[PDB]
């Protein structure tokens, strides 16, 4: 009779056309389609059917924000102090060795590269 059969279908792909509940009354049973067209027809209208209301029409809303990246790039140490260290002289992975036992610690990542000579000298001789 008043098959809201045709607003719902409205309503679910877009908005609460509670304007097509009344609408198929009004059309007289003329089928989904036709309330369909009273609709779009009166799409003009700001609050004929409650606007802040989606019932089901997302997919462009639902997605994300990949503001983040990948959550975390990559494990380096700090390329600034890695650099600092090889600048020093001392190898930029092994700055980065360093820093990673270090904790990204560049005074002491030179500490524990220090200790490294080569072959571990002992022309020390203090």
């Amino acid at each position: 009779d008043i098959d809201e059969s045709s607003v719902m279908q409205l309503a679910e792909m877009g908005f609460p056309l509670e304007a097509c509940r009344k609408a198929v009354y009004f059309t007289g049973n003329m089928g989904a389609e036709v309330a369909f067209n009273w609709i779009i027809v009166h799409m003009e209208e700001p609050d004929f059917a409650e606007p802040l209301t989606m019932p089901g029409y997302g997919g462009a809303a639902s997605a994300g924000a990949s503001v983040f990246g990948a959550s975390g790039l990559d494990n380096q140490p700090p390329e600034e102090i890695v650099a600092i260290i090889t600048s020093m002289g001392f190898q930029r992975n092994q700055a980065i060795q360093a820093l990673r036992a270090t904790n990204n610690n560049l005074e002491r990542a030179l500490d524990w590269i220090f200790s490294h000579p080569e072959f571990e000298e002992d022309s020390d001789f203090v």
